[PDB]
């Protein structure tokens, strides 16, 4: 019932690169689904004591979430566009673990999950 730590948004010894895929991810991914009207339940970690989930962290045992990744975008921690692709989709893959068919939430993801699908199928070649 209680909060675990947050994902890492730092880690000095993880080697780390400034590509223009990662910068699409954060210019045109990231922003294209933050600033959408259902982002809000998905940009900062589940809070499972306030939204009473004494369960979510007992199923979901890698949590991502958006305001993770804005971080890690923002602070460079990625080395390649892969590693963050992947953050999303377990984002997007918790929601749909946790949630029951149908469910708003599960509305929400598929809405920014499309507009990711989208937008990768865009992604710059290196
Ligand atoms: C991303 N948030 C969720 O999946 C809830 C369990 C509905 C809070």
């Amino acid at each position: 019932s209680m909060n675990p730590p947050p994902p890492e948004t730092s880690n000095p010894n993880k080697p780390k690169r400034q590509t223009n895929q990662l910068q699409y991810l954060l210019r045109v991914v990231l922003k294209t689904l933050w600033k959408h009207q259902f982002a809000w339940p998905f940009q900062q970690p589940v809070d499972a004591v306030k939204l009473n989930l004494p369960d979510y962290y007992k199923i979901i045992k890698t949590p991502m979430d958006m305001g993770t990744i804005k971080k890690r975008l923002e602070n460079n921690y990625y080395w390649n566009a892969q590693e963050c692709i992947q953050d999303f989709n377990t984002m997007f893959t918790n929601c749909y673990i946790y949630n029951k068919p149908g469910d708003d939430i599960v509305l929400m993801a598929e809405a920014l999950e499309k507009l990711f699908l989208q937008k990768i199928n865009e992604l710059p070649t290196e």
